[PDB]
């Protein structure tokens, strides 16, 4: 099998009510206190709006949930409650319903969103270190709380570049980690899916989020966004193997006794592992250092067990300038 190296038993060590989200009974407040101002986004099971709480003039985000998804609603709510006060996790202010339809909605703190496509082309070296450190705080926190985000990607990493604030949003795909549990591999954005997902390995853990974080780090320091740009899930793995190497992929599969879908045999080809320095050029050289490449190499590994944990990543020398500045 496989287990997480950290936080493996933390849900089993807590009360059942902590993780048994199907049994959770939210307290649903009144959505009539909120005035919707503008639509911010739409997903397949939700839409997000800027809103004002008319009772106190607070600006918030309201996420209106398509109500058919009862179990998934309880999951997201219970996870957000468990994460209350976590560093750099979006703050759930309240759980409300339209008092007539009973359609549920989540109310979050407002954050200014600096558009990531534009931001990621103008970050400094220190900015990347700073924001990656802030994102790692959120991931170490949720992992320590027994929760995998499973959808880490630029859209879900809200950065207010004016106030130097970061929030990890959209916990709708998040799940509780339980050792030996088999999880659905249909999670994360294509470009941020770990190799484990792409090879249909269900016994994954928090380390999935560390792959996604590694993909974000690579895109920031190299300026290629997304870094691994597959055309479909099959091609996604080919794009990874063209960097990490094919023999290296096969060694990972062997270690975990992973069966490979035979459609891959026609498309993977044969590829040597590439040096990370191959991605440096005049446009990104100022963002790349030996310590950035060492960190990245320890995140973007096939072997999920061998990837750095969020805490190990935070402790890496790449972040020393950040820690020193916040002291
Ligand atoms: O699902 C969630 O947890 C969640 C929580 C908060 C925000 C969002 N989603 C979005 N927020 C924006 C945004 C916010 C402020 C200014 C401009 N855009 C665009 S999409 C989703």
């Amino acid at each position: 099998g496989s287990r997480a190296r950290v936080y493996a038993e933390v849900n089993s060590l807590r009360s059942r009510e902590y993780w048994d989200y199907e049994a959770h009974v939210p307290s649903w407040g009144n959505q009539d206190d909120y005035q919707l101002v503008r639509k911010l986004g739409r997903g397949k099971y939700s839409e997000v709006f800027e809103a004002i709480n008319i009772t106190n003039n607070e600006r918030v985000v309201v996420k209106i949930l398509k109500p058919v998804k009862k179990k998934k609603i309880k999951r997201e709510v219970k996870i957000l409650e468990n994460l209350r006060g976590g560093t750099n996790i979006i703050k759930l202010i309240d759980t409300v319903k339209d008092p007539v339809s009973k359609t549920p909605a989540l109310v979050f703190e407002y954050i200014n969103n600096t558009d990531f496509k534009q931001l990621y082309q103008i970050l400094t070296d220190f900015d990347i270190r700073f924001y990656m450190y802030e994102l790692l705080k959120a991931l170490d926190y949720c992992h320590s709380k027994g929760i995998m985000h499973r959808d880490v990607k630029p859209h879900n990493v809200m950065i207010d570049h004016q106030q130097k604030k970061l929030r990890l949003i959209d916990w709708g795909l998040a799940e509780f980690y339980h050792p030996a549990q088999e999880y659905n591999v249909r999670v994360a954005s294509r470009y941020f899916k770990g190799p484990e997902l792409l090879v249909d390995y269900q016994m994954y853990d928090y380390s999935l989020d560390m792959w996604s974080l590694g993909c974000m780090l690579a895109s920031m320091i190299f300026r290629r966004e997304p870094f691994f740009h597959g055309q479909d899930n099959y091609d996604q793995l080919v794009r990874i193997a063209k960097v990490l190497g094919t023999e290296e992929l096969y060694g990972y599969l062997k270690k975990y006794h992973i069966d490979l879908d035979p459609h891959f045999n026609d498309i993977l080809g044969q590829h040597s592992r590439k040096r990370w320095e191959n991605f440096i050029h005049s446009e990104n050289r100022h963002l790349v250092s030996p310590e950035a490449l060492d960190l990245l190499d320890k995140l973007l590994r096939y072997d999920h067990q061998q990837r750095l944990t969020a805490k190990e990543a935070m402790e890496h020398p790449y972040f020393y300038p950040v820690v020193k500045e916040q002291s």
